[PDB]
């Protein structure tokens, strides 16, 4: 599909068997999702942006479907204000910027 940028590029994702809404963010290196449990598998990380840093739980090799496209990769979990799909998964679904 093609997504224009007149409004925030929000899409439905599936993760850990749960459906969420997330923002496709080309300015994010990584993917950041709120709450939800998961694997006895995670390790600590700090990630930053405007306003500084938050502590997150890094989970590896997590299956994540995005607009019907299967991806599998690192997912960071913490108190992000907005669920974010970053380049680590956008590359797996063949996403490009075009102008
Ligand atoms: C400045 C750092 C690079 C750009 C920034 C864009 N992320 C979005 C995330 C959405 C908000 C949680 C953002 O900050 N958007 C702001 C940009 C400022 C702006 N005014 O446009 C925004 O839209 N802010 C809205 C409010 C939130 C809107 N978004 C939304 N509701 N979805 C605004 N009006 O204030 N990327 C990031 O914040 C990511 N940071 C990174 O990718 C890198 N970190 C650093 C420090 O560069 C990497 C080394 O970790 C985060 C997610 C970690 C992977």
């Amino acid at each position: 599909p093609q997504i224009t940028l007149w409004k925030r590029p929000l899409v439905t994702i599936r993760i850990g068997g749960q459906l969420k809404e997330a923002l496709l963010d080309t300015g994010a290196d990584d993917t950041v999702i709120e709450e939800l449990n998961l694997p006895g598998c995670w390790k600590p990380k700090l990630i930053g942006g405007i306003x500084g840093f938050i502590k997150v739980r890094q989970y590896d090799q997590i299956p994540v479907e995005i607009a019907g496209h299967k991806a599998i990769g690192t997912v960071l979990v913490g108190p992000t204000p907005v669920n974010i799909i970053g380049r680590n998964l956008l590359t797996q679904i063949g996403a490009t910027l075009n102008f």
